[PDB]
């Protein structure tokens, strides 16, 4: 929608629920996400560093 994500991208459920909270509270609109399952190399991979 209006959220500011690719459709199909991997992020943290905390950022994901706080951008939904900050998006409905201003204009009004819930992101969809599906929770996913990886592995220990891809989980590793994928840090914040």
């Amino acid at each position: 929608g209006s959220t500011e994500f690719l459709p199909g991208s991997l992020i943290d459920r905390a950022e994901f629920e706080a951008e939904n909270r900050r998006v409905v509270a201003e204009g009004g609109e819930p992101a969809a996400g599906r929770p996913v399952l990886m592995g220990i190399t891809k989980a590793s991979l994928a840090t914040d560093s």
